């Protein structure tokens, strides 16, 4: 990935900046409004002993990524499909169709679907994403793993989500914006630079998370 690649750099440019390393930091003044995501992860099941990794984006629309490498979106019109085979060939269907071939993987998506609109809540409900692109591109997951601390989601427009167990904490990265969003502990949502985070600072708790992500997105890079 170029955008990994992009990531890396500005992460390890906003780390080497040492950012909590301030006499008063100022995070406030690399807020970016226009910067906030048009697609982050909502919620996500993982169902990988058996099926894959079920999502939903904070649009509605639900995604798989199966086992087998395949991957499946539901837009949010509940009828239009896209089916990404393993050469990353993708193709557009509806679920109307009810094409034989597909038919166990849309059965799981809508399995998904329903799991959770049942048993989860939607992350960042609370945030209206910046205004898109008219003919920008939904994404699909492209990679993710677990550590013990986090999931980590590579989504294919570029952005890496992280999404930390222990406090609910998220980081949304956006390598095109050079942007991070961070989702703390109260659900409170801020969208920022990362060139200004280093200007401007700020505080340990992002610093951290920071740290941490340059990490996964090696990882990312390495796989």
């Amino acid at each position: 990935d170029c955008h990994l690649s992009d990531m890396l750099q500005q992460l390890h440019s906003v780390n080497a900046s040492k950012p909590s390393e301030r006499g008063l930091v100022r995070q406030e003044e690399a807020e970016d409004p226009a910067c906030i995501p048009i697609f982050w992860v909502s919620k996500w099941v993982d169902y990988s002993d058996k099926y894959g990794l079920g999502y939903q984006l904070c649009d509605n629309s639900v995604g798989v990524l199966f086992n087998d490498s395949t991957r499946l979106i539901l837009y949010n019109d509940g009828d239009s499909l896209q089916y990404i085979e393993r050469d990353g060939t993708e193709s557009y269907l509806t679920v109307s169709s009810h094409p034989n071939s597909l038919m166990k993987k849309i059965t799981l998506l809508k399995y998904f679907r329903n799991y959770m609109s049942e048993h989860l809540l939607k992350a960042g409900a609370n945030i209206t994403p910046r205004e898109g692109d008219e003919l920008a591109r939904l994404p699909y997951l492209r990679t993710w793993f677990r550590t013990r601390s986090a999931i980590i989601l590579h989504l294919s427009n570029g952005s890496v989500q992280i999404n930390f167990f222990q406090d609910h904490t998220k980081l949304i990265l956006c390598p095109l914006m050079a942007a991070v969003t961070y989702i703390d502990e109260k659900r409170d949502f801020r969208t920022y630079r990362l060139s200004l985070l280093e200007e401007y600072g700020c505080c340990k708790e992002l610093a951290s998370r920071l740290r941490y992500a340059r990490t996964m997105v090696d990882k990312l890079l390495s796989s």
